[PDB]
């Protein structure tokens, strides 16, 4: 490329980035001031259950074999 900023190409991209940059910078900025208090969210209902159950929903996992006398 040249030592000067070539126009075109980036114009379309920039335009397609501008918006993105918005929602992006907005998506982050938003996820900073507060945790996630949207009317009635914060940490209720989702955490309730989370805690409601010490351990996750039981399931067949089994950690390999690892079981020998010697």
């Amino acid at each position: 490329g040249p030592l000067v900023p070539r126009g075109s190409m980036a114009l379309i991209v920039l335009g397609g980035v501008a918006g993105l940059l918005l929602f992006i910078g907005l998506g982050i900025f938003f996820s900073v001031r507060s945790r996630h208090r949207r009317r009635q969210a914060e940490r209720m209902s989702q955490i309730k259950r989370l805690l409601s159950e010490k351990k996750t929903s039981q399931s067949p996992h089994r950690f390999q074999k690892t079981h020998s006398p010697i």
